């Protein structure tokens, strides 16, 4: 396995489809021992945990919760047994409110809206890491998700500008991480097709992007020269894992493309 | 001269160094007529801006106050002339509370601090752009200044990580902007120049080296060359340029060493 | 009413007709004041009769930018122009070319190496060649510029003229690092594309160029060469004063934006 | 093993201290079976590819030949059997001429010199491509090495011009290898020490990089948030055998760094 005996800790499992539930599934495949974490309705998180292939411990984190942070290490140890560090921590935290992203106006988001997606989608990224640093083995690896931000695009909204500020955040992280022999990277991934459930009696899924969204999203197959498939988040999962093992051992403070190759071509 | 007759609204001034106190001078020297903006200590910038070349009226402007930003236009439409519009904004406006500026630890930084530094160095740029755009011609710019953010920095910290935020903020103002013919550029400067402290000491060490890199040199003493690149942007001489970063900083950035 | 350029010298490459951008760099140098400096090497008495068309006259000299007799006695030549005591302030750098197999008549992989280096010879070695040439000629605070084609991504047909302006872009930083050694300046500009036996190649490229008034903010003129050629004289002018090694794009914004 | 069952052919093995030769070396340990290349000496080549964990054949490669290239696939064929692919390809030839390098004047380097570096050290990994996608299985990877040229350095030169070029190429042969499943990247490595013998009778090794390069080289392990050891080989190549697996397998036209995460921080 190309984690075998790694204790790695996963945030940011909500659904089955979550980027972090494949990153989770592909790990346990390759011989990982997870911690995972939530923060809203941990049973419903349970659920969707139990269909790992393998068992995992949940525990509460909020990153937006100091006091979450600042006992997650003590907590992580308490699981995976007091003389134990983990390997490997994945960030899959994203959120912006809807005000900053889609059809409204770019220039109408509030601050304080902003400021929150901002929190949870970047800041949290070094939050994250200060609270489990402690924990954490020499060699270890700390990755976070990222979408391309180097240019400006539809919809994406202030995301993008989150993402900006967490590829910024990641080479600091990776400054720090590295005094205690930690790596820290970012996986910038093609766009993965979401569904969700219209909110009303009757609801039926289906996809989250509106019409803008999907077009730039269809974008990235016709770009891509080993084509992107929008429905598969295998390959975004295995390049996270990759990330994770001791396979890419000298890169750090970086960012590596699991997008089809679609960024490197212009039509 | 380079902005004859064109009409600039300059943020920014604090000090007659401040980077915003240069583009103003030289502006007027190039016969811009000039709006100015101040809130803090506003006594104050009103005695600074009388050494400038020429006097220029001068707005009250919070740029976290959103009252003060929905009346702006109209404020700068009273001291221009209702038939008058702008031709040019400068935002110079670049605050991190200390705590994210290396005074202790990049991890030890508040989140209210970074919030509020990310709010007055990134978010106000568009904040700005929304609240001036109405009151702008076509073929007119906006200008902010930016700190290269590409590669992390001692000291820096949490303002390069705003700034990179606001490389991100200004090619989605260029969007907008560009929905009714403005450009909107950031210029990348080179760093401008007992009780002294470790977050200062380790600037100083990183910002000596832009002279040792710089092809042509770099004077952290000299404002004028950050100054005159802010002007080029303001005139017609960059007219298909927008969305982008202009680097005035000797060429130190496309130099290793 | 000064001019942007008053009293400067510059010479400029790369004049073919009155569509060429150096043409246009050219009538707006000399709208604004400069005194100029024309080259050309192929066609010569075509180029003569095109430079007749510029708003003031301007001395032609001969450079083929692969002949090293050309280059080693072109600043003698230039000197003769314009005075012993005289000096250039400014150099526009507007040469590419690279064999029709490198730019999408065939596939990528069969266009032949000697074709390639042709072209990476013309298109980009001969960057620094004039540089080097030009240099023991030109002012303190003056400036070298070249043209560019954005090349930070593979493109349809652009092919290995793509991987020509990648090197370039390389090329001039390392000019940027000679030339500032006499305070000289050095800068590309990266411009937007500029326009029944149509052919595949051509084809493809049009598809692509398109693209750029689609996503350029303030939209994307192929039609007008003249944002292009006043970016230029912005970097011949002393406004851009700390910008050197550097790439400026008057491309309306596009290489910014996705969509 | 990361590359079990993997046929993968090698070149740019001159010495023991080749990063091709680390390459090689990891990819055995890792379950590859290998075809390695040379040109010159070829029986001082066979000596030092003994030295290698395994048996490999040795076949003859010229780059600047075109017959070298028109009859090497079959050549690979002939000697990995006539049912059989390549699964990876690793392109590690790297050469400018003197003059176009260290405290010889940039501008003085002659073209004719220029033009074969720029041959040898970026043309040809389109040429190596080219030669061998036909007997490349689809999923399969192409990998050339780099040293990062987006800002001028002393003393590297030109051979920083042709690795600029080398990274545009490697985007179109990405988009040309992608019509056949097979992926195209680069290791962007920091910088590896090497020895040389001074050229006289009763000569001794040394390093070759002149004053202003080794300068320049340093400065790597004091920007590097993990550090960079330049006399360490092995985590570089253990980055070309990562982009040779299965486990970026959504990454082409691209550049990995394995750097020490150096080029992400500023002193």
């Amino acid at each position: 396995g190309l984690l075998e005996g790694k204790r790695i800790l996963v945030t940011g499992i909500i659904t089955d489809s979550s980027i972090a539930f494949h990153i989770a599934k592909v790990a346990q495949e390759q011989g990982a021992e997870l911690v995972l974490t939530g923060f809203d309705r941990l049973r419903l998180i349970e659920r969707i945990t139990q269909r790992l292939p393998k068992p995992a411990p949940l525990l509460e984190l909020d990153v937006q919760n100091e006091e979450h942070l600042g006992s997650l290490a003590g907590r992580i140890s308490e699981v995976i047994g007091e003389g134990n560090k983990l390997d490997g921590v994945v960030h899959s935290i994203g959120f912006m409110p809807q005000s900053g992203m889609g059809v409204n106006p770019f220039f109408d988001a509030p601050f304080a809206d902003v400021s929150k997606g901002f929190h949870i989608s970047a800041f949290s990224y070094s939050s994250l890491a200060k609270a489990v640093l402690p924990v954490m083995n020499r060699g270890g690896s700390i990755v976070g998700m990222d979408f391309d931000p180097t240019r400006a695009m539809p919809a994406y909204n202030w995301m993008t500008v989150a993402k900006s500020a967490l590829e910024s955040v990641n080479r600091f992280v990776a400054r720090e991480a590295g005094k205690v022999g930690v790596r820290s990277n970012l996986v910038a991934a093609g766009p993965i097709r979401t569904l969700a459930m219209s909110a009303i009696v009757g609801g039926a899924l289906g996809d989250e992007a509106g019409q803008q969204m999907q077009l730039l999203e269809e974008g990235w197959d016709q770009r891509a020269p080993i084509g992107w498939d929008m429905k598969d988040p295998t390959p975004v999962a295995k390049t996270v894992c990759a990330l994770l093992s001791d396979w890419l051992p000298a890169t750090t403070g970086d960012i590596i493309f699991a997008d089809g190759g679609a960024h490197t071509q212009l039509l």
